[PDB]
């Protein structure tokens, strides 16, 4: 289990306690604690369950934590310190900040900070399992618990830092006594269930929500519990099952430790060995079949607690010297034995079961360990069949004589289950000795085993002297120092669990330690072993305690307790602890270099010659795109390589002071240590199967420590670690052996000749597309989706975007001429050219914790009309096309300088350009042509950001809609800007324009129509500036001309504020003080005016400023220094905020940057004209008791239900729907939207499952020749794609997407239309 207890604070110098009261810190009078006791909570904060209030400051109090005042505190070597290098102290019983002691626990000795924040996470509600945050505000009293009312089901919490401002609540999920309440008493068989539907967790959420509770995920190792899964009744129809391979080199792990016998792998996954594969599992509860989905994902997950758990264990760690019949190898009673010749599977079986023998058969690590130690050096190179077969269906491995499967030793990372295959049989390789998949055909050595008979004073037992096999262990009774006679040195994780088993047997209570022979002499933070005399034995096994390194100096021992063999690091000045060693060595163990400091690089790659090993770093421009830690490490594998992992102390600096001379700005780096397997139990690793051993992370007493499990390098231009999660975005540094070879699969380098052959042959026999640039197709070799971007993707060349509609039918006759009309093409299809630098998928109205999937879209050459806008499967093999880049910036035109240079007082000046404002009087696009006309000029042409920012500050003044002035000829691209100049960038917001393909009449033999654009004012809407595409034969407001002039290149007021910018280099903080010294505070920018104009602000000083933007919640929530919510924001990235404080660049887009760093400016603002801050939402409406674990979510007088369950029955669903939401609750129709925040509402409903569904069922009936809803009602309100819609039969499907937009699915069959049936919702509103 895991929860946060309540403490006390201790003095360390004065041995007393502390005492809050009203007014200061009092004198202690402690240990009679009914009247103070202490918890953190969220932002670094502390709260006190009496006074229910949180500390902070220079005078200390106790002040209501709805604030900001610096209330947060950090984890210092022993102490605590503030702001910005405070202190905390007390003087004569009274405690005052000293910026310059100790504080310790009551009842422990411990900083307040070893211990992580355990959150925990919620069942159902409105919040989708999101973890709770304490406390919280309600009625006018601060909770800091789960409370339990009359009013809700149970122990329920809010999600969110302002609850009556967000109304987001969840039930807890807290550690029960047994499985009556909240579970299943009972299941199939002998064990407790916990199904929690409607909670968007990813696979390490879900697991630690599962392992708070004391139980795990989710484990099928029979077909009976996969049959009472499928035909549970409330169970959502996906979700996790804790099956992963988080490992370095480990194949497939249950998250429980339990054997995987039983697989049931889909057989339609290619599974994508490094590049577009996955690390963890997923299940279909439709078929109940197995899948390897990006874990990283947000799905629903399900808890299991053993019924009645009992502690059984066995003689497994034993020694018995026994002799066998003459070269059978003896082990521990068994005698184990390979045949050197050729031979099958059966075959063999059958061979060397004659005798008295028969194949060999692992149950637990003593068996591995034999398999490993002997067999001539792990059998380095060769291949050993093992007892282990499969002929069921589905998959289940079972022994050839044995009675239940115990362990499974899988290879990283291929159980292999072949989809036409009755025979399975398992084989041996890897250093490690790892099982996997073979054909039962193939001729390859087998080993078999036999039970032997049971049998000198070099090693007498009789003073209690433990025997092992070759090298006995003894124990001592006590010994105060370290190293009194003896110093213990392990070598692997077999003798570790052997000196593990022998301490569990020794002792029989917690909190007695053993010594440990592992220390630093120079304290320099590498840790290596005591050398007892011409011993330097290398570290080659490691496994640390939960957050272990912490002092660079002291001596290692091992706890017993829980924490069973965990080497901890305590003081070895006076520390006692217990004593074990060995009498035996190995000689030829340490005695090995494999590389050499003489073997340059193979090509390219750049190195120092003091790091014995070639690196190459991928920069945040010259990469496709920057990815997460998983597709890092999965690209630095397919290259033959690894994460940068670092062996001793000083090779770390050495490499960091070599990289950042490759680097100009500051610029975070993926490493190879992460904590992200189960097994690890929170102890780190390095990728490459290397054992840790220097101190490399501090320690942060972040509030999600648990599921931020990477870690992340920060270069300097002049050590700094932190624990990023796996999901953020961030450039990565591969690095290989001196002596071991890359690799080149189809990638980066080996496009040398892909550079040559294949494009000078699309160069030369394809001609150019029409209405676009040159389209290699590339065929025969089909990648995934993830290695075609890869490979199209190059200085100049990507991935084919096709945005008109010449294109689309140019590219699919081309198709069906050069492969056919089966096969499939990635093809990424949109309306407007999209830049992969801003990828704009940024939420409008409140920046909600999902992280949206990947859009990878495909077509076929026939069905191209219907498989445009379906997402596949795309981790799947299939050709593709590469486009091609023209001169951008290459093209120079407008010769007169000086000549068409004006600016008069009609004109205001901008970067190389000036604007001129007309009358707001109305005229068509082929008239505002020549009004612009008439002055010197042209229409405002807009190619960067700034320069619609200044359109946009512009705009106040001006009438609601204003001519952009770009024009295209309708189903094709768009050119010329009117002015001659390609097309950079484009604004259309996904949510007022749809992005998807604009698919015309295919009968049209003149009608070609134009489009022109027209940018919206859209009075206080946050998608003001946005621009919007019309036939433009109609008529708008016209207030801009735009023109080029060449030789001509305080406190402001501004809507009802006061502006100062701070042209001084100083901190966050500084710059705060700085604006509180003028009577002002920092910016809070809350509307899109002054975002634009703070941007042309700080364009006009050419740096980025300071705003009123921070963090406390470990960059988890930002908030304004003003106690204003954040509704407007302007990231530059989806997950980009990787510091705490924030600026304002001069691109317009807000920075994050670590505010203990020197920015050139800051802006201070003043509102004295416009100050308004009533506001507050009323929620007066409780929904009825929740049916099938899917709660009704309140919202505007009504109950929604988004019913994401089990459900096939798709005949008639006209009725079928009707009826289903009928008979699940009286009063309560189906879904129908019948206004504008109630459709924002579904929407943001429908984000939180963007995994597993695409669409929302909707009631739309074409009853009376009529499009209406199944109510006797009309259709006011509605939102299609592109105009209404043409059905005129009543068979159609209609779904509300996740744009917002209302599609429509017509059909003739029914059983052709189950795409949409499988990715829909069936919400049940009650009104
Ligand atoms: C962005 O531009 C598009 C134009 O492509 C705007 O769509 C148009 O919006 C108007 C306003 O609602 C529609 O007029 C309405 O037509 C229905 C047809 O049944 C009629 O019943 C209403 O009384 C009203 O006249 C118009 O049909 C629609 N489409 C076109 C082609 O003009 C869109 O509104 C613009 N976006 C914003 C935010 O204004
Ligand atoms: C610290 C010192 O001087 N010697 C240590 C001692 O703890 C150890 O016992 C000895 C070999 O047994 O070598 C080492
Ligand atoms: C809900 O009902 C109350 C009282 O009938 C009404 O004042 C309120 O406007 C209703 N809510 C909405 C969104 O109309």
């Amino acid at each position: 289990r895991a929860a946060n207890d309540p403490f006390t604070i201790v003095h360390g110098n004065t041995g007393k306690c502390i005492k809050p009261v009203y007014g200061w810190i009092v004198a202690d009078d402690c240990d009679e604690t009914e009247d103070k006791l202490w918890k953190w909570v969220s932002q670094h904060r502390l709260f006190h369950l009496h006074s229910q209030k949180c500390l902070g400051l220079n005078e200390l109090r106790m002040f209501s934590c709805d604030s900001s005042a610096m209330l947060w505190w950090k984890c210092e070597h022993h102490s605590l310190y503030g702001a910005a290098r405070y202190r905390l102290a007390l003087k004569d019983g009274h405690g005052t900040a000293i910026s310059n002691d100790v504080w310790k626990k009551g009842g422990s000795e411990e900083s307040l900070c070893d211990q992580p924040y355990h959150e925990i996470y919620t069942r159902d509600g409105n919040s989708y399992g999101r973890p709770c945050e304490f406390p919280f505000l309600i009625d006018g009293t601060w909770h800091h618990d789960c409370i339990l009312d009359e009013d809700h089901s149970g122990p329920w919490c809010a999600t969110t830092l302002n609850y009556e401002y967000d109304r987001k609540w969840g039930i807890c999920l807290k550690p029960e006594n047994g499985c009556e309440d909240n579970w299943e008493k009972n299941e199939q068989f002998g064990s407790c269930y916990q199904f929690n539907t409607q909670t968007a967790l990813s696979w390490k959420e879900a697991y630690v929500s599962c392992q708070n509770q004391g139980a795990d995920l989710l484990s099928i190792n029979s077909a009976a519990e996969l049959t009472y899964l499928k035909e549970k009744e409330g169970i959502a129809k996906i979700f996790w099952i804790g099956l992963n391979q988080l490992y370095s080199a480990r194949g497939w792990e249950w998250s429980d430790h339990k054997p995987l016998n039983f697989l049931n792998w889909d057989p339609d996954r290619p599974s994508a060995p490094t590049i577009g594969g996955s690390s963890c599992a997923r299940m279909d509860a439709e078929s109940g079949l197995w899948q390897s989905f990006s874990c990283e994902a947000q799905l629903p997950y399900v808890c299991r607690k053993p019924l009645n758990n009992t502690v059984e264990l066995t003689d497994v760690w034993t020694y018995s010297d026994t002799r066998c019949d003459a070269g059978w190898l003896p082990n521990n009673g068994f005698c184990y034995l390979l045949v050197n010749e050729s031979n099958s599977w059966d075959k063999a079986h059958a061979k060397c079961k004659a005798f008295s023998s028969d194949l060999i058969s692992i149950h637990s690590l003593a068996d591995v360990e034999v398999v490993v130690t002997k067999l001539h050096n792990e059998d380095i190179k060769e291949e050993v069949w093992i007892g282990l077969k499969n002929i069921n269906i589905p998959t289940l491995f079972q022994w050839s004589d044995g009675t239940e499967v115990t362990l499974t030793y899988w290879d990283e990372n291929e159980p292999n289950v072949p989809y036409n295959k009755t025979p399975n049989c398992v084989s041996y390789l890897g250093e490690l000795g790892q099982w996997k998949v073979q054909s039962c055909e193939e001729k390859l050595k087998y080993v078999c085993k036999r039970k032997g008979e049971k049998l000198d004073k070099m090693c007498p037992p009789d003073e209690g002297w433990k025997r092992h096999g070759e090298t006995c262990y003894k124990i001592y009774e006590d010994e105060v120092p370290f190293g009194t006679n003896c110093n213990l040195t392990i070598t692997s994780r077999f003798e570790q669990e052997y000196l593990n088993d022998l301490m569990k047997k020794y002792d029989k209570s917690l909190r007695k330690y053993f010594w440990t022979g592992l220390r630093d002499v120079d304290s320099c933070g590498e840790y290596n072993w005591a050398t007892v005399g011409g011993r330097r034995r290398a570290v080659t096994f490691s496994n640390w305690n939960f957050l272990e390194p912490a002092s660079p100096g002291g001596c290692v021992a091992m706890s017993t307790g829980k924490s069973v063999g965990k080497w901890e690091v305590k003081d070895c000045r006076s520390f006692k602890a217990l004593s074990i060693c060995k009498k035996m060595s190995g000689p030829l163990g340490p005695e090995e270099a494999s590389p050499k400091p003489d073997d340059p690089c193979p090509e390219g790659w750049q190195s120092f010659p003091a790091s014995l090993s070639c690196y190459k770093v991928f920069h945040a421009e010259r990469i496709v795109r920057k990815r997460n830690w998983e597709e890092a490490e999965r690209f630095c594998q397919a290259l033959g390589a690894h994460l940068s992992s670092f062996s001793h102390v000083d090779e770390i600096k050495e490499f960091l002071h070599f990289l950042t001379d490759q680097f100009s700005g500051q610029h975070w780096l993926w490493i190879g240590l992460n904590k992200r397997s189960p097994d690890l139990q929170g102890s780190w690793q390095w990728s490459d199967r290397t054992p840790v051993s220097t101190i490399i992370m501090p320690n942060e007493f972040q509030q999600d420590y648990d599921i931020r499990d990477c870690a992340a390098v920060k270069v300097f231009h002049r050590h700094f670690y932190d624990d990023r999660e796996f999901i953020y975005l961030r450039p990565f540094a591969c690095d290989t052996k001196l002596e071991w070879v890359c690799q080149i699969p189809k990638g980066r380098t080996p496009k040398t000749p892909d550079w040559y052959n294949p494009d000078r042959a699309g160069i030369h026999g394809p001609p150019l597309i029409i209405e676009g640039s040159e389209y290699w197709f590339v065929a025969d070799l089909h990648l995934n989706y993830e290695e075609a971007v890869l490979y199209c993707a190059s200085n100049h060349s990507f991935l084919a975007t096709i945005t008109s509609f010449v294109g689309l039918k140019a590219i699919k006759n081309k198709i069906a001429n050069i492969s056919g009309d089966g096969q499939k093409w990635w093809i990424r299809i949109s309306e407007w050219p999209i830049d992969d630098h801003f990828t704009y998928s940024r939420y409008p109205w409140h920046r909600f914790p999902v992280t949206f999937g990947e859009e990878c879209l495909y077509m076929s050459a026939k069905t191209w009309l219907i498989d445009l806008g379906k997402p596949t499967d795309c981790s799947t093999k299939l050709p593709f096309i590469c486009e091609k880049y023209n001169v951008s910036s290459l093209e120079k035109y407008s010769p007169d300088s000086a000549a068409k240079v004006q600016c008069s007082e009609q004109w205001i000046p901008f970067q190389n350009k000036c604007f001129l404002k007309i009358k707001p009087v109305s005229l068509t696009f082929s008239q505002a042509s020549d009004t612009c006309h008439s002055y010197g000029g042209t229409l405002p042409s807009v190619l960067s950001q700034i320069e619609q920012d200044f359109i946009t500050s512009l705009l106040p003044d001006m009438e609601a809609t204003l001519w952009i002035g770009l024009r295209w000829t309708a189903y094709e691209k768009i050119n010329k800007w009117t002015d001659n100049r390609e097309l950079t960038y484009s604004n259309f917001h996904p949510l007022l324009v749809s992005g998807r393909l604009r698919i015309p009449e295919n009968f049209f033999e003149e009608e070609s129509r134009y489009h022109c654009a027209l940018i919206l004012n859209l009075q206080k809407s946050p998608f003001t500036g946005t621009w919007n595409f019309t036939s433009c034969s109609e008529r708008h407001f016209v207030s801009l001309c735009q023109k080029y002039s060449e030789v001509k290149s305080e406190t402001v007021k501004y809507l009802n504020n006061l502006y100062k910018i701070i042209p001084k280099t100083l901190t966050w903080h500084s710059a705060k003080r700085e604006c509180l010294k003028s009577n002002m505070q920092l910016v809070s920018i809350t509307d899109p005016y002054q975002q634009a104009f703070l941007s042309v602000q700080a364009l006009l000083h050419n740096s980025s400023l300071w705003i009123g933007l921070f963090s406390q919640d470990d960059e988890l929530n930002f908030g304004w220094s003003d106690g204003k919510r954040l509704h407007f924001s302007r990231w530059a990235e989806t997950n980009g905020q990787l510091e705490d404080c924030v600026v304002l660049d001069t691109d317009g887009f807000w920075k994050t940057v670590d505010c203990n760093d020197n920015q050139p400016g800051a802006i201070c603002y003043y509102s004295g004209n416009e100050t308004e801050k009533e506001v507050k939402p009323v929620d007066s409406v409780k929904c009825p008791s929740p049916v099938l674990n899917t709660p009704w979510i309140p919202f505007q007088n009504c109950c929604y239900n988004f019913i994401i369950t089990k459900n096939r029955h798709m005949a008639t669903t006209q009725d079928e729907v009707h009826t289903k939401c009928q008979k699940l609750n009286p009063k309560s129709h189906i879904l129908s939207i019948r206004d504008e925040k109630e459709n924002n509402f579904v929407l943001e409903q429908l984000l939180y499952f963007n995994y597993m569904a695409s669409w929302v069922m909707l009631g739309i009936t074409y009853r009376n020749k009529s499009l209406m809803w199944f109510d006797k009602t009309p259709l006011s309100y509605t939102h299609w794609r592109a105009g209404r819609p043409t059905i005129k039969n009543e068979k159609f499907l209609a779904g509300l997407s996740t744009d917002g937009f209302w599609d429509i699915q017509t059909f003739k069959v029914i059983e052709e239309a189950v795409y949409f049936h499988q990715h829909s919702i069936l919400a049940c509103k009650i009104e």
